[PDB]
């Protein structure tokens, strides 16, 4: 029972190289490693090397058209890749973003490989760029390629085609690529708690509410539990997976926990706007533990204090490395427009979910 890291500092040479103040910083994968040595969790984990995804695994959930045009941004002048980023929502590129895309990817699929080979237990990724706003056709928010959605796809594609796998998405955001991706699947549950503000948050679409249910054969099998007008933190999300996540979870039974792991709704996030705490996060992979046998592998998203998202995700490996999980409140009440979207989100799957009755 071991788990794996993987992280290389390739993944730092992507960089905005017209703003050197830009959130989305090199040292953000950094500063997390960095934790991990201090706090001596580093030499408790077994580590994975990362390698570099190949095009077949990135058509896996992208178009032809995109992946040529991302890999095209390698031999641009400064010039041409500012005009090409431009052309995308909240996205910067430089001559590396393409290689960095590749790593990012290529080391989760050697850590679901280590996962689901049984070489480790569960694993964590310490990665960039990241990926869920990342879609089919096209890149969003600093993501180029989906790197979760990716890796359920080569998850069943080395074991089955109709491999379960539940992607918990705690990122502020709404994973508007990951959500998209699988809407038509019931192979693959998503289950995202995001910021929403009635559709003013970013990704600023309707998208993200609560009544977006799947398609097709699809139906029941996306759940966006949207905040609304609320600093939200530890025992808004504990509530939500006490009635929500965690009873949908063990009624999907997955045999694959992938966890779009954004840290930008902890306290001190300077954009998100909640009140996380790591301690927080360590109860939410506690709780994500009990489901598939421990096969949990933690993907880095978004997250920009860098103190905040260093000891949130250390935290969130102590628990995969089998450390007693914090102790915390479960009797502070919950602000009142998070019932109301606990309620909502029961309302809109309750048809489909008969632990949800
Ligand atoms: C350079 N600096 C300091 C910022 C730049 C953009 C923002 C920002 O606001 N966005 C969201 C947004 O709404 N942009 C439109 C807009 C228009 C007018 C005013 C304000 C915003 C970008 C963003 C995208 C994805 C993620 C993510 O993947 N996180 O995980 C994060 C952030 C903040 C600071
Ligand atoms: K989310
Ligand atoms: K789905
Ligand atoms: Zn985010």
């Amino acid at each position: 029972p071991i788990t794996g890291l993987v992280y290389d500092q390739r993944m730092m040479l992507h960089h905005n190289m017209w703003d050197s103040h830009h959130p989305e910083l090199p040292q953000r994968i950094s500063r997390i490693f960095s934790r991990h040595e201090e706090l001596r969790l580093l030499s408790r984990c077994h580590r994975i090397p990362a390698r570099l995804a190949t095009e077949e695994e990135l058509a896996l959930c992208h178009s032809s058209k995109h992946i040529s045009i991302i890999k095209s941004s390698e031999h641009m002048k400064p010039r041409d890749l500012n005009r090409l980023g431009d052309e995308y929502n909240s996205i910067f590129i430089s001559n590396e973003s393409y290689t960095c895309a590749l790593l990012a990817a290529g080391s989760c699929f050697n850590s679901a490989q280590a996962i689901l080979t049984g070489q480790v237990r569960n694993a964590v990724a310490i990665v960039r760029p990241p990926g869920h706003h990342a879609e089919k056709d096209t890149a969003c928010g600093f993501c180029f390629f989906n790197t979760a959605a990716l890796t359920a796809r080569y998850a069943q594609s080395i074991t089955r085609e109709s491999l379960r796998v539940l992607i918990v998405d705690w990122d502020v955001h709404h994973g508007n690529g990951t959500q998209h991706i699988f809407e038509e699947d019931d192979s693959v549950l998503y289950i995202s708690l995001h910021r929403y503000e009635d559709g003013a948050f970013f990704p600023n679409s309707e998208d993200a509410n609560y009544d977006k249910v799947g398609l097709g054969k699809g139906r029941g099998y996306n759940v966006n539990i949207p905040w609304n007008g609320g600093k939200m933190g530890d025992p808004e999300y504990m509530a939500a997976f006490h009635h929500l996540v965690m009873p949908i979870a063990r009624e999907f039974a997955p045999e694959l926990v992938l966890v779009s792991a954004g840290f930008d709704a902890a306290r001190g996030d300077p954009l998100g706007g909640f009140q996380v705490t790591p301690e927080g996060y360590a109860h939410l992979t506690h709780q994500l533990m009990s489901l598939a046998a421990g096969r949990v592998l933690i993907i880095l998203e978004g997250g920009y204090n860098l103190t905040s998202i260093s000891e949130s995700m250390s935290m969130c490996t102590s628990m995969l490395l089998g450390d007693s999980p914090p102790s915390l409140d479960h009797l502070t009440p919950l602000k009142t427009s998070a019932t109301v979207s606990i309620n909502n989100v029961l309302r809109a799957h309750a048809p489909f979910w008969s632990s949800l009755r």
